[PDB]
Order: C-alpha cells, then sequence, then structure tokens
C-alpha cells in the first residue's frame, strides 16, 4: 500500500529503538523489510532446511528440540539473509553510544533457528549469563501468517525485576531487540508448526575484550 513509507534507520533508531531499549530493555519492530524481502528470506531459510544444513540443537548444548545453522551472509543462496544482517547493522550503527553505556564494535554471524513443530520449544534461559561480550540480541522472524492461538511458539520474556512480562509472536517480518544478559530470561513456548527465526548478537567492545583476556 503506497500510503506507507519506510522510516530511515536513523529515525527508527533514535525515535524508537534507543528510548524503547533504555526504558524496557525490549523493542519490537514490525514490517522491517517488507513482504517481498521477507518472503525471499523465507525461501532461503526453507532451502537451508530442505538441503539439510541444520544441526540438532540438543547437540550444540534436555534444553531444546530446535536445530540451527550459522550464516555469514555472503554464501550462495543466502544473499537476502545477508541484506537482513546489513539492515540490522545499520540500525545498531545509528544506536551505538546511546544503548546504555555500551560500545558496539562487532557481532556474531546469524544463527538461523528452526523449531520443527511437534511441540518443540526452548526452556527459560539467559543468552549471555557469563559476560561473554554479547550485549544485544537481535531476532528476525519470517513465519508467514503465524497464528499463535493454534501454532503457539510465543517468545515469552521475563525482564528482571519488572512487574510485567512480554509475549512476542514470531510474526512475519518482525524484528526484535533485547538485552542479552540476565536482565532478560526468556523461553520459547511449544511450537505446533514449523517456526523459523534468525538471530545475531552484538558485542560490547569492553566486555568482549575482557572476555577474551580473562
Ligand atoms: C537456539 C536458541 N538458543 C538460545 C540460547 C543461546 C543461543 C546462542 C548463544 C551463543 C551465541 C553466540 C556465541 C555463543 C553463544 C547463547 C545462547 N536462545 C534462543 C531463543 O531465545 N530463541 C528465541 C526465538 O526464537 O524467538 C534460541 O532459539
Ligand atoms: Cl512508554
Ligand atoms: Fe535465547
Amino acid at each position: 500500500h503506497h500510503h506507507h513509507h519506510h522510516l530511515p534507520a536513523l529515525k527508527l533508531a533514535l525515535e524508537y529503538i534507543v528510548p524503547c531499549m533504555n526504558k524496557h530493555g525490549i523493542c519490537v519492530v514490525d514490517d522491517f523489510l517488507g513482504k517481498e524481502t521477507g518472503q525471499q528470506i523465507g525461501d532461503e531459510v526453507r532451502a537451508l532446511h530442505d538441503t539439510g544444513k541444520f544441526t540438532d540443537g540438543q547437540l550444540v548444548s534436555d534444553i531444546r528440540g530446535d536445530k540451527i545453522t550459522w550464516i555469514e551472509g555472503k554464501e550462495p543462496g543466502c544473499e537476502t539473509i545477508g541484506l537482513l544482517m546489513s539492515s540490522m547493522d545499520d540500525l545498531i550503527r545509528h544506536c551505538n553510544g546511546k544503548l546504555g553505556s555500551y560500545k558496539i564494535n562487532g557481532r556474531t554471524k546469524a544463527m538461523v533457528a528452526c523449531y520443527p513443530g511437534n511441540g518443540t520449544g526452548y526452556v527459560r534461559h539467559v543468552d549471555n549469563p557469563n559476560g561473554d561480550g554479547r550485549c544485544v540480541t537481535c531476532i528476525y522472524y519470517l513465519n508467514k501468517d503465524w497464528d499463535a492461538k493454534v501454532s503457539g511458539g510465543i517468545l515469552r520474556i521475563f525482564p528482571e525485576g519488572k512487574a510485567q512480562f512480554a509475549d512476542i509472536e514470531p510474526k512475519f517480518d518482525r524484528l526484535l531487540f533485547f538485552w542479552s544478559d540476565r536482565r532478560n530470561p526468556h523461553e520459547v513456548q511449544p511450537a505446533y508448526a514449523t517456526r523459523y527465526a534468525i538471530t545475531v548478537w552484538y558485542f560490547d567492545a569492553d566486555e568482549r575484550a575482557r572476555a577474551k583476556v580473562k
């Protein structure tokens, strides 16, 4: 619909992501890339799944019934995942220096995750409990016409010492940010349909450096 227009990265970062993160430690951004790019992402992820590039989750870490694959972004057939990753980077670049006291200087590759339905989820956990440098978790969802009433698969976040929790449906073209540390324990509710997500973690220069030394 031609009546809608994309917020530039700078505008989205400063008018929404930065305040939202500093206040709530969680930020949801819908309609990040648009339908075409989102569908292409979905295609690429399904291809990775179909061509058997995923490793079982309970082998990497029971905790989980998921399976994952790491994507650098430049691999043949992963170009659109590459663009997603660069788009994530753009947002973060416009945030850097305003997300708490963090100084973002790098990130992980993208972890593509698949919950193959059939009741698979992920128990309550913290992404970075041992201060390994990862300060912000960034997740992109690409599940066309997801209905959590039927399929479940809600990400529930329990921000530390808050009287509220957050239910995030893994909606098509939804982007999510949250603090990676103990401030945000979270769980994936059982999924009853194939559930895909793509996650990167951004590093704090200081913590990352201290993680490697000590
Ligand atoms: C598979 C998987 N695993 C983890 C935990 C976790 C993963 C990776 C690292 C890590 C990363 C880079 C270097 C070292 C460790 C640490 C912890 N949380 C989720 C999750 O919250 N999902 C939410 C959702 O999908 O909506 C998940 O799906
Ligand atoms: Cl508010
Ligand atoms: Fe997690």
